[PDB]
Formats: structure tokens, sequence, C-alpha cells
DNA sequence: GCCGGTTAACCGG
DNA sequence: GCCGGTTAACCGG
């Protein structure tokens, strides 16, 4: 974790900073926190300014660090790693279809909200917002689905210690006409246990947490995290397959004749 | 359906309108064409003052005539329709407390954008917004499982000739830093094919279509409809719950 | 004290 | 045409 270092600079940086909030209104979804995403990039553009980018931003750079070569093929070669791709890559089409003069935007899809890497090591930083004026419930942190299969090409290709994805909570409240940082929370994924991490199915098959309360006990190794992972995603697809009839079928029967 | 009649009118008048890039960050999900939604219940306070409600107006507009009321129990009743309270009414705290001082707002689940009501008949409108100038997938309409329970208690309660579920979908493309309505669409989805509408269960169990595309040729008696829904739906769950061993378990046995 | 469903709307390594 | 995951973050008829 490149970011943990300088971790309470930026809690520093955040609390009590007041941004007003969006014309709209509503505050719900992306069109909440979202602000407070932009500065705590803008922070570490400014004190990591070499191992931060932009999801997107960083793949802009790759390309154009190798504007010698073309085609789809030749440019998923840039990423030397199938993990690396499978997390941080675009489309077929559109990886083909890049240039310096098209060059990558924002997606609503990618893992990560910014980029930390140096050494050949990546951090997936996911910045999470929280309205603690409300109690809510744990939000999306990252597809199950998703998870399960970057365990798997881990296990595949033996890539072990080459990313970390992490977890920064934003939590703020409305004051006036301004939204305000009232405090921060940080947590490594893999430093949690897996087979602890609750997936919710319908929720987009997100496993969901608050980051102020995810444990950071586990001691095996990157090899033995994904591993049981694995386990326990299967083990709660099964269950969920089965809990679906209950809840989704009989309770219905009655009236299919 | 109370906009039907005036759908032209309000086609003509959103074609051409346009809204401010609602936040630096790209627009998806709320933080999309959401300001659009603003406009139609504009155009519609305007042209059925009498029938046009936010969902939490309606329910402040409720238990304010209702001054002797008081608690969440009497305040149910006040529903008149076991399928109306599912649909549009708030938990039993927040009943409780609400109070003149204490009025609804919007909640992130309400399930209607806006609210007509007239003469006991209730059409609720959600209003879908989406980027033209890209090709995306259908977005998420409405709870397959929410319909579920929606078309169990009609059937349960017989009431069949209270409610209409419709939907807008306004068009827009980004010009410079506003975003412009370009097209609209607007479908009932009673009106459609229940067996043919698509249970996208990940994505939170939503049926999902681009209202333009909608068929609308339904014959049936709404009771009809509602059987025809509950079968497709529990085939589709039956299906899902296979479907999700192919994949999830067996293609991950390989490893412990 | 637990457990999970719903709004919004996105392309395809 | 058709199919279907993901990001965001929400409380409790
Ligand atoms: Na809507």
């Amino acid at each position: 974790s490149f970011i943990k270092p300088i971790y309470q600079d930026i809690n520093s940086i955040l609390i009590g900073q007041k941004v007003k909030r969006p014309k709209s209104g509503t505050l719900s979804g992306h069109a909440a926190g979202e602000p407070f995403e932009k500065l705590v990039y803008k922070f570490l553009k400014e004190n990591l300014s070499d191992l931060t980018f932009k999801q997107y931003e960083y793949l802009n750079d790759l390309f154009m660090k190798n504007p010698a070569i073309i085609g789809h093929e030749a440019r998923y070669k840039l990423f030397n790693s199938p993990t690396l791709l499978f997390l941080l890559s675009r489309g077929k089409a559109a990886t083909e279809n890049w240039s310096i003069e098209n060059l990558f935007e924002e997606k609503q899809n990618d893992t990560a909200d910014i980029l930390l890497v140096k050494d050949q090591f990546y951090e997936l930083l996911d910045v999470k917002t929280r309205n603690i004026s409300k109690s809510a419930q744990a939000p999306n942190i990252i597809s199950a689905y998703k998870l399960a299969q970057t365990c798997a090409k881990m296990i595949d290709n033996k890539e072990f210690d080459l990313f970390d994805i992490n977890y920064l909570e934003v939590d703020w409240e409305l004051n006036g006409e301004d939204l305000v940082c009232v405090s921060t929370s940080f947590a490594e994924l893999f430093k949690s246990e897996p087979s602890e991490l609750y997936i919710n199915w319908a929720a987009a098959m997100q496993i969901q947490f608050h980051v102020r309360d995810l444990d950071q006990g586990f001691n095996g190794t990157r090899e033995e995290w994904a591993k049981s992972y694995l386990k326990h995603f299967v083990t709660q697809a099964e269950q969920r397959a089965i809990s679906m009839i209950d809840k989704f079928v009989k309770p219905f029967k009655k009236y299919i004749l």
C-alpha cells in the first residue's frame, strides 16, 4: 500500500473540508460524495505525483508510451500479465480503436478509482463515500464474481505479489449548502478474512461491507487468501441457488396452478 | 394513463430542452440525465396540476388531510388498498414519526418518479433517461421480485383496475456542457407481453428494456397479465437457480 | 440482532 | 436480434 504511509495526511486534508453540493439535490449513488474522490486523487496526484494515475489515465499512458504498437493483441501484451489485463483493460473493440486522437475516458465499469504503481506493483484504490446522517446498509464493494475470476487468474498464472485492492471510506454530512467530510477509514481487501466476506447476490453479486468495520487479521499468504475466497464463493453460490427457490418459487406456486 | 393523451405535447416540449452537465464527473447512474425528470414533472404539474404528484408529495398530502389519524397502524389504513401500500408506503417507523413538521422527502428506492392520481385510479410514472450518443444495455426498469409481489397482491385482493405502471424515456446527447433532449418514447408495462419481459437477475433482479422498443400488444384481462407474469417469473427463477451452477460453481471447483 | 432488496443506467478482454 | 454483468450507495409495511 503506497497509501497507508501518508494516510494521516489524507485524513487531515479531508476532514473539515466543505465542498458545495451537486446542483441536482439527489445525493444518491454516483451523484453523491463523488467530489470527495476527486479531492483524494488531487492530493495524491501532488504528493505521490509519479505513482498516481486514474485507471483510464494509466491506460492512455501505457499506450502512448508504446506508439509503435497498434492492434488489440499487441496492446494486450503491454500488460505483461493476464490478471492485470482482466482487472484494468478496455474491451477488444475499444482497445483496437484507441489513438492519440481517440483517448480512453472514464468508464462506469472501471474496477478502480485511482491507480498507484511503483516497482511493477499496483494498488487498486476504490474510494467509498458514506452519508453518516443515515445508518444505511453496507455499500457494494466489489463484484464477488469479478473477485472470484481475479483469484482464479492469480492461481493460473501464479501472480501473487502484483497488486493490492484497497478501500478508503469518506464519511460526510450535508451542512448548509455544502457537503463536509467528517471522517475517513482505510482497509486492505486481502488483509481481511475471505471466508467472512458477505456476498449480496441480488445487489449485482457484490460483496458489501463498511470499510470502517472490516476485519484485517488475515495471516496466510495471498495464495491462501485466494483459495479460501474461491471456496467461500462457490459455497455461497450453491447456497444462493437453493435459497432462491425457497424465496422466489414456492411463495408463488399457489397462482400458476 | 393520464399522460398518454397529452404525450404528443410533452414530446414536443421536451425535444430541444437542455440541462447543465450535472457534475464534472461523468454522468453515470444517479448522476446522469436525472435533471430531465424535473422537466417532465414540471410540464405535468403545469398541465395536470390536480393529478401530478411526487411519490413522497402524495404521501405528505395524504397524511396531511387526516389530522385525527396519528400512529402508523391507523395511517396505513388510509391507503385503502394493500397493493398500493406495498408499492408506495414508507417504513413503519417513518410512518409513525411523520408529522407536518417532519415531512417525507424523496427516498432512493421509491418506485415511481411521478404519481398521477384521479378518481381512485393511480398511474405510476417512471422516467428512464438515456445517453443516445452510445449504444448501451437496457436500463433497470423495475424489480422483477417487487412486481411478483404486486401481482400476487393484485390477484389475492382482486384489485385489477386500480393502477397502471407506465414509462417515459427521454433520450439526450451532450451539446458542449449541456445535455439536450433529442428524442422521447412511452410504453405501458401492462400492455406488454409479460412472458417476454427480460429478468436480469444479477442486476438486482431487474426487468430491463429500452422503453422505445417495448411491445404493446397484450390482449387479456389484467388478471391474465398477472398470472402470466408470475408464471414467467417462477420459470426464470428456476432456470436462474440452475445456470448459477454452470457458472460460479462448476467452473471454480478445480480449485480446492 | 441479522440479513438483503432497489433506485439509476451503463457495452462487450 | 438475443444475452447479461458492474459501478454507486442506499435502512427496514
Ligand atoms: Na427514474
